[PDB]
C-alpha cells in the first residue's frame, strides 16, 4: 500500500487529538499507538478501588479521528508488565471480528493492525479475548472510540456544512464492583482476584457505578468541559456494553446522531438521546447562555447517585430574551 | 417584554387543556401556576402507600401546551404545608439548568420564570433541587411536561398536516417501594422518612411499581381513554428517569415521534416505539375498530405486573375486512 | 372474500420459508397452522431445564412472510396434551387486541382467525392469555414474528431497491430460571408448578438467560449461519419482551429498519442498533470478508455470559484492503 504515513499524538480525553473536519488530503496511513495498561484506580470520591484494564491509561480509550477512505494503522502493545492477554476490536473495521482477530497479545508482545475506514461515524473500539473474558475485560475500562470523518465535513442533510468548534469525547462506563457482607466495596490485589467476584456481579446486570472518564465527578471542577457563548460543542458519548441517555442539562442537542453514523442526517433539537451499549454517539449544540450545565446520563439515579455527572462551564452574557427570573423567591401572597 | 398575555387554566391528566394545534396568533406570553403538593397516596389495589412529591396534585403534572415563539411564564408555588425546597426544570428551555438554577423555594415561597419556547415538540419538566435529591424527587412524582406546537401545527414532513382529534397525555412512572423483612411493602410517616430506604432502593434500579397516571390501574374503568372509530388520537408518553416502550395493543403509531420533538419528520407505522428515560415522545393513530384495546409499555411484566397498563374503550363499528373470526374455538377435527 | 388461497409449509427458525420479494401477485388469503406445544426443554450447555411454551414447537415461533394487502388465516391449534388455554395477538393486525381477543382456546380447541396485512415490516405475534399471564406465556417462549412485505420489495428510501440472497430470523428470548438455596437452577414438573417461583423472579427484571434460538449455542457449531462474501443477508431480529442491541462483530447493519417498519427509510452504516421490547426490527449487511463473525446483543455480559450469541461462518477471499495484519504478534522492541 503505497499512501502517505502520517502519525497522530493521541490525548487523553475528555479532549481530542488536533485534525481536520473538511480536508483536502486524499487517503493516507494514519498511524496510532495504544499501550495497554492494567492498573488498579480511585473511582469515587469515597476511595473506592477498582482493577481497571486500559488503552493508553485512560478511561475511555483515547478518540482517534481519521477520515472516510483512510487506512488506519494500530501499533497494540501489551507490556511484560501486564497479566493478562489483550487485543482490540474496531467497530469501524471489517473482517476478523473487527481486528480481534489479527491482535491477540500476550504480556511482552506487540501487534499492527490496519484497516480501511469506509463507514463514516463514530464507533466503539474495545478488547474482546474471546468467552467470558469479552464483558469482564470491555466493564474493566478496555474501549474507547474512532471517528471517521467525511471528506467534506459534517453536513445537516440538507446541504449545509456543519461545523464544530471544539470536540469532547465522553466515555462512559459501567462498573462492577463487588461488596462485602457488612456492605462495604471490596479491593482486590490483582485482577484476576477480582474476577470471580465481579463476573458473579455482573451477571445480575446492575453496576455499582456508571462514570465519565474513569471516575466520579472526573469532568467537574478544574476539569470541567467548558465553552462560551456562541460555539458549537460535538460531543461524542460512547458505550460499550451498556445503554445510556444523553442530555445536556439546560441546554438540547441540537444536531444528534444518537446511532453515531454520519451517512444519516442528524436529528435535531433533541432533549435526551440514547446511546446503544456497543455503540457510540454524537450530538452538536451551540451554547445560547453562559453557567453551569451538567451533562448526564438522565437515569437521575445513575447521574446523580451513581457516578454519570460532567460539567460545562460557560463564559458569555446572559440572554434575558430566553430566559429570564421575573420574580426572585418571595413569599406567597 | 411588551406581549399579549393570556392565561391557561391547568387540567389532570390524562386530559390536556384546551389550545388550538395551527394558529394565527403571534407569541404570547403564556401563563401558567403550578403548586407543589407533598402527600402520601395509595398506587395499587392492595392498597400500598407512596411518599408523593407533586406539581398541582398530580402524577405526572398537568401538560402544558403553547406554540413555538411564546413566552412561557410560570408561577411556581411551594406552599409552608410541604417539608423540602423544590424548584422547577424544563427540557424546553435555555439557560440555568432548564430553569432549576432561578426556581429554588423553600416552603412558603413562590417564584416567577418565564422561558422563551424556541425547541417544538414534547418535553419533560420536573423538579431537580441538586446533588441526590434530584432523582429522588423526580421518581416520588414530581415530573410532568410540556408540548411545544409549531404554529402551522403538526405536520407529516411531506407537506400534508396531520390534525388530532383528541390528546391524552400519558405519564409514566417508576417507584421504588421498599419491603419489610417478611416481603410486604413498607409505609412511612413522611417523605424524610422514606428516604433512606428508598434512595437504598432506588440505587439498585429496580423500581417496584411502573404506573401510568399515578397509580395501577388509574387509566382503565370509568377513567379508561376514549375514541371512537374514525378517530385521530394524539398519545404524549413521557418518562423522566427511565426507558419505556409504549405499544398500542390492537393498533400501531400510524405517525411516531418517539423523540419527540416537531422538528424531525414522524416514523410510520410502528408496532412499539421507545421513549428515552427523560424525555417525551408522542404518537398518533386512527382507530379503525371498536373494542377495548391496552396501551402499555411492552416489558410486558412491567405492564401486567407492576403497573403499566392504560386501556381505551372505542366505539363504532367492526371492519370484517381488517380482521374477523372465520371459525369460532371449536374441537380440533 | 373471494381471493385466491395460498398454504405455506412454515419452517422452523432461523430459517424462513420460501416466499417472492417483489411479487405481480396481488392479494391473496395465506394459510398458516400454528400448534401450540407446552414442553420441558434444555436451555444452556450445563443441562438446565425449562418449561416452555412455544407455537409450533420452536423458540421462536415460526417467521410468517406475507405481502402488504394479503389476508393472513392462521389455524391456531392447542392440543389436549396442553394444560393452559392459550391465543395468539399480532402486531401488524388491527382491532381485538391483535386477534387475541379473538382466538382464546382451551387444550382440546382450535380456532381460525383473519386479518389484513396493511401495515408492512416485521412484527412480533404472541401469546396473550390475560392479565398475569400475559408476560408469563410470553417469556416462556410463545413469541415469534411476521414480515409483511411491499409488493415491490424492499428498497433504500432513494429509488433503489435492496434485495436480499437470504434471510434469517433470530428471536431472541429473556428467560427466568430461579436458583434454589444453593444457587443451582431449578427445575419443575409442569409450567404450572414453575409458575409461582417463576413470577417473583419475572418481576425483578433480571433474567439468568438471554438465548437465540431457544439455547445457549442454538445458532452456533453444525448450526452456525452461513453467508459468502458478496451476498447480501437480511437478519430479522424479534425481542417480545425486552430489549437488545444487536450488533454483527467484524461487519455493519448496511441497511437498519431498527423500528422494523418498511414504510420507513433504512438507516445506513450502523454498528449496532436496537430491537425494542415487544417489537421486530431487520438489518441487511453484504458481506465482504470471510471467517466467524458472532452476531450478539452488545450487552457483552449477556452475549457472552447469558447466552446471546450466534455465529456466521462466512466462505470466499479475504480482502487485504479492507484490513490486514501488517505484523502479527512479535516481542516489544
Ligand atoms: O455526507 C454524506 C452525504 O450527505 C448528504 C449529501 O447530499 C451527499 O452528497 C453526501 O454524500
Ligand atoms: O414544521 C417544521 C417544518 O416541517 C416541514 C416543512 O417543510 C417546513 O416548512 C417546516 O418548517
Ligand atoms: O415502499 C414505500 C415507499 O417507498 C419509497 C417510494 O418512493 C414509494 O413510492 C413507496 O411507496
Ligand atoms: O447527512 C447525511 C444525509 O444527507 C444526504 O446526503 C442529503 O440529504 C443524505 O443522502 C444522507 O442520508
Ligand atoms: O415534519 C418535519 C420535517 O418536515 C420537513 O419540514 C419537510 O420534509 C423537514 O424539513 C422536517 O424535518
Ligand atoms: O423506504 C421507504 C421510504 O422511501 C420513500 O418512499 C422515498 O423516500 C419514503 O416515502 C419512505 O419513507
Ligand atoms: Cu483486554
Ligand atoms: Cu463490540
Ligand atoms: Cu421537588
Ligand atoms: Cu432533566
Ligand atoms: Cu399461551
Ligand atoms: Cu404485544
Amino acid at each position: 500500500l503505497k499512501l502517505p504515513r502520517q502519525k497522530v499524538e493521541l490525548v487523553a480525553p475528555p479532549f481530542v487529538h488536533a485534525h481536520e473536519q473538511a480536508t483536502k488530503q486524499g487517503p493516507k496511513i494514519v498511524e496510532f499507538k495504544l499501550t495497554i495498561e492494567e492498573k488498579k484506580v480511585v473511582i469515587d470520591e469515597k476511595g473506592t478501588t477498582f482493577q481497571a484494564m486500559t488503552f493508553n491509561g485512560s478511561m475511555p480509550g483515547p478518540l482517534m479521528v481519521v477520515h472516510e477512505g483512510d487506512y488506519v494503522e494500530t501499533t497494540l502493545v501489551n507490556p511484560a508488565t501486564n497479566t493478562m492477554p489483550h487485543n482490540i476490536d474496531f467497530h469501524s473495521a471489517t473482517g476478523a471480528l473487527g481486528g480481534g482477530a489479527l491482535t491477540l497479545i500476550n504480556p511482552g508482545e506487540q501487534v499492527v493492525l490496519r484497516w480501511k475506514a469506509t463507514k463514516t461515524g463514530v464507533f466503539v473500539y474495545h478488547c474482546a479475548p474471546g468467552g467470558p473474558m469479552i464483558p469482564w475485560h470491555v466493564v474493566s475500562g478496555m474501549n474507547g472510540a474512532v471517528m471517521v470523518l467525511p471528506r467534506d465535513g459534517l453536513n445537516d442533510g440538507k446541504g449545509h456544512a456543519l461545523k464544530y468548534d471544539k470536540v469532547y469525547y465522553v466515555g462512559e462506563q459501567d462498573m462492577y464492583v463487588p461488596r462485602d457482607e457488612k456492605g462495604n466495596f471490596k479491593s482486590y490485589d490483582s485482577p484476576g482476584e477480582a474476577f470471580t467476584d465481579t463476573e458473579e456481579m455482573m451477571k445480575k446486570l446492575i453496576p455499582s457505578h456508571v462514570v465519565f472518564n474513569g471516575k466520579v465527578g472526573a469532568l467537574t471542577g478544574k476539569n470541567a468541559l467548558t465553552a462560551n457563548v456562541g460555539e458549537n460543542v460535538l460531543i461524542v458519548h460512547s458505550q460499550a456494553n451498556r445503554d445510556s441517555r444523553p442530555h445536556l442539562i439546560g441546554g438540547h442537542g441540537d444536531y444528534v446522531w444518537e446511532t453515531g453514523k454520519f451517512g444519516n442526517a442528524p436529528e435535531v433539537g433533541l432533549e435526551t438521546w440514547f446511546i446503544r451499549g456497543g455503540s457510540a454517539g454524537a450530538a452538536m449544540y451551540k451554547f445560547m447562555q453562559p453557567g453551569i450545565y451538567a451533562y448526564v446520563t438522565h437515569n437521575l439515579i445513575e447521574a446523580a447517585d451513581l457516578g454519570a455527572t460532567a460539567h460545562f462551564k460557560v463564559e458569555g452574557k446572559w440572554n434575558d430574551d430566553l430566559m429570564t427570573q421575573v420574580k426572585a423567591p418571595a413569599e406567597i401572597p
